[PDB]
């Protein structure tokens, strides 16, 4: 069962964490789309966001402040887009949900 | 293209769910706050709970949709990120493959 994020969690792969707190864990994708590009992710492993419920609520909105507040902290103030993807359609490349953080460049529309 | 009251697919005293009348996909909806946040990297702790209804919603509309095969959501902040209007929007897109990059 386990996807390549529990290496990141259980720290056997290392990568570059921007935050980590008990709920969860941020860091620097290493396939980046933008110039910065990172990763927020909850530690309890929920696939996908169509596989969140109502006891998920406040770590969904702790996922978000985290992601804003790295944002503002890897210096993207002048904008930067969130993306979650859902299943095959959604290009979903990891089950295990992942809010991408992309900045540093103009982001396109539409968004894929 | 003018909306009708039917394009409103949800409404709860916290939010409201559009479908974008310039879809992107097949299905294309907005969730946004009745609280006037302008922008997620304007979003405080205050606004935790919130942030994690209008997710819920996304994900319960989306099933409503039909999106099973999957979807994409996306938050735009800014002029680097394509933010259309200075008020918190979560875009859900479905129907059809999703490329990567997102933009
Ligand atoms: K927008």
């Amino acid at each position: 069962a386990p996807t390549i994020f529990s290496r990141i969690l259980d720290k056997s792969l290392p990568a570059d964490i921007l935050y980590e707190d008990q709920q969860c864990l941020v860091f620097r994708d290493v396939a980046p789309q933008a110039p910065v590009h990172f990763l927020v992710i909850p530690k309890k492993p929920i696939p996908r966001i169509s596989q969140a419920e109502e006891e998920d609520q406040q770590l969904l909105g702790h996922l978000l402040l985290v992601a804003k507040q790295t944002a503002k902290a890897e210096g993207l103030g002048d904008g930067y887009r969130l993306v979650i993807n859902d299943g095959k359609l959604g290009a979903q490349s990891v089950y295990h949900l992942h809010i991408h953080v992309l900045g540093g460049r103009q982001l396109q529309w539409p968004p894929g």
